[PDB]
This record gives structure tokens, sequence and C-alpha cells, in this order.
């Protein structure tokens, strides 16, 4: 039963959940990978990993992905959650040097992941393993685009480190721009392509309806995370959340801010529904009778279908995952699954 303040009847009625058939194997394989890569302690893996639902989140999103693609994506996504936790802990403990060094190593590993498979920092080694595997599916031009996007993501995390150390809450537009990077909008969008087996040409993926559908799917993910993760984040002195920007700068109350975030989330859904029609029309137009046209049409259609699936996967993940269950923790500021 979703809390009333978080419930979205449109998602529940009109965005039916999907689950990839590889999910049962995926859950165990990513748990084993977190253990083998030492990304979490063994006892915390055993107690918490399945309950975190990270594999479920990806298996509800990249429908149709080959199993090996989904495995690499799921391992990368679990890594990404552990990195968010590492970042948080470095901020809380004032580890500016450790963060700066990790930031530099991730930029280097992202360009040369094979070189870093056995790095002393298991967080760097786990990143490099997942990225090397993601770089094995499509041409180097796709890999270069993934890297360009993730270099930008690393720098947004650096900006968050400085905001939280200086106590700066970004303004609303500043925040919204930053949040397209800390959510990694363009990484998840890039990953649609190995999932459907096709690197899309710039003229296809930059088509206005493809771009706007992709944007709105990720804005939903970001802002619905903000709505659901607000309690854990207030408890943990996190400053990055649309609700916090609204409270801090527009003098809204917590109740007013939650309402405004919810309204922005709801409008994202119905803006998506409008553009989804145009993006599927474009998929139709690509099927011009040629072999290449059929390939591009089917890839666009699968990708736009997964942009839709992200809404239901994100919605349910926030109510199933132990990541956000702050009421269940003895110390609300220290989630039991992080390394403190
Ligand atoms: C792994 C995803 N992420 C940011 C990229 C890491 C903390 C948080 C997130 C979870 C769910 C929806 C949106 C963002
Ligand atoms: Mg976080
Ligand atoms: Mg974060
Ligand atoms: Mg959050």
């Amino acid at each position: 039963a979703v809390p009333p303040s978080l419930r979205l009847p449109v998602i529940e009625a009109a965005f039916p959940r999907q689950l990839h058939p590889y999910w049962p194997k995926l859950q165990e394989t990513t748990r084993t990978w977190l253990l083998e890569k030492r990304l979490m302690p063994a006892d915390k893996v055993e107690e918490y990993a399945d309950g975190l639902c990270y594999t479920d989140l990806m298996a509800g999103y990249y429908l149709g992905a080959p199993d090996e693609v989904l495995q690499a994506i799921a391992d990368y996504s679990a890594w990404f959650f552990v990195w968010d936790d590492r970042h948080d802990r470095d901020i809380v403990h004032g580890r500016a040097g450790a963060w700066r060094r990790l930031r530099g190593l991730l930029h280097t590993a992202l360009d040369s992941p094979g070189d870093h498979l056995h790095h002393e920092d298991t967080l760097v080694a786990g990143f490099a393993d997942s990225v090397r595997r993601l770089y094995a599916f499509l041409p180097a031009t796709w890999n270069a685009r993934f890297a360009r996007h993730f270099h930008t993501v690393i720098e947004a995390y650096d900006r968050e480190f400085h905001n939280r150390t200086r106590g700066i809450v970004p303004g609303v537009e500043e925040y919204l721009e930053l949040r397209r990077l800390t959510t990694a909008h363009w990484i998840w969008t890039d990953l649609l392509e190995p999932s459907s087996g096709c690197e899309l040409p710039d003229a296809v993926r930059k088509h206005p309806a493809y771009r706007r559908a992709a944007l709105l799917s990720q804005e939903f993910a970001a802002w619905y995370n903000d709505l659901c993760s607000l309690p854990k984040e207030i408890a943990g002195d996190e400053v990055h959340n649309l609700g916090i920007s609204l409270i801090t700068h527009h003098s809204l109350t917590l109740e007013e801010a939650i309402g405004e975030v919810r309204r922005r989330v709801e409008e994202c859904i119905t803006e998506f529904l409008a553009v989804e029609r145009d993006a599927l029309r474009f998929a139709d137009e690509l099927a011009d009778g040629t072999v290449r046209g059929k390939e591009l049409s089917g890839a666009v259609r699968a990708n736009v279908g997964n942009m839709r699936n992200w809404f239901s996967s994100v919605y349910w993940f926030h109510h199933e995952s132990g990541r956000y269950m702050v009421d269940s923790w003895d110390d609300r500021s220290t989630p039991p699954y992080v390394n403190n």
C-alpha cells in the first residue's frame, strides 16, 4: 500500500510493470559479484543485498536486453549505488583527499578500464570491470559517448561534495540542471542502445521526440527519487533534493515542498504520454521498407518502450527497496547497508 503522499494512480493504472525473464539469475549473479569484488562486506551482502532490489530496478527497465547486457548493466548499477554511498561517507567523514583521489581514478578508469581491473581500491576495480564489459557490446563511438557522459557525471558528484562541505543548497534551476547529471540521465539513455542491439545514429537519437521522451523518463526517475528519498536525506544532512531547494530558497514548508514536487512528477507523466505518441510515430516512419529502416525502427520502438518501463520500475523500486526504509533504522542518519 503506497503511502498516500507518494502514490501515483496514473502509474498504478496506466504503466503496468514488466520484469525481464533473466531476473532470478540476475539477482544471484549480481549478489555474487558484489561479494567477489568486495564492494560490500559479506555479512552486509547476506543481510541486505537482495532487499536493496538493485537488480529488480534494472530488470524492470531494460526489457529485451540480452542476458549478458543486462548483467553488465545490473552490476554497473549496483556499483553506482555503492559509489553514492561512498561519496556520502566521504562527505560525512570529511575525507576530501580520499574523494579527490577516487574522482581522479574514476576519470582515468573510465577511459582505460582494462588497466584498472585489479586496482587496490575495490570500488575502482568494480567500476572498471563493469565498464570494460559495457564497452564490449557496441562500436567504440558508443563507448566514447558513454565516457563523455560519465566524465560529466563524476564532476557533478564533485560539485555535490563541495556544496555539502560548504553547506550550499543549490537554487532550483541550478539544482534541476545538476540533477540531470547526478541521476546520470544520459548514461541510462545511452544504455538503451546495447539493450536493443543497435547504436543509434545521432540524427535518430537527437530527433526531438526521442530526446524529449528520454529526458522526461529520467526527470521522472530523479524527481520521484527526490520525493521518496527526502526523509532519508533530511536525516542524513543531504542537501541535494528538489524539495530541499524549494524549502531553503522559496520558503515553502515541508508539506508545500512535497506537494510541489509531487505536482512536477505528475506533470512529467502526462508530458511523457504526449511525447511518447510522437516518438512512436517516428519509429513508424523509420520503417520505410528497407532492412536498415526496419532495424532502426525496431530499436527506437524498443528504446521508447523501455523509457516507459523506467516509470513503473522506479515507482515500485522506491516502495520495495530497503534503501529508503529510514523508519526501520536505529540511527536514521546511518543506513545499515553503508560502510561507516
Ligand atoms: C543508481 C541510481 N542513483 C543515481 C544514478 C544512484 C544513487 C540513484 C537513483 C535511484 C532511483 C531513481 C533515480 C536515481
Ligand atoms: Mg544518495
Ligand atoms: Mg547522490
Ligand atoms: Mg535521492
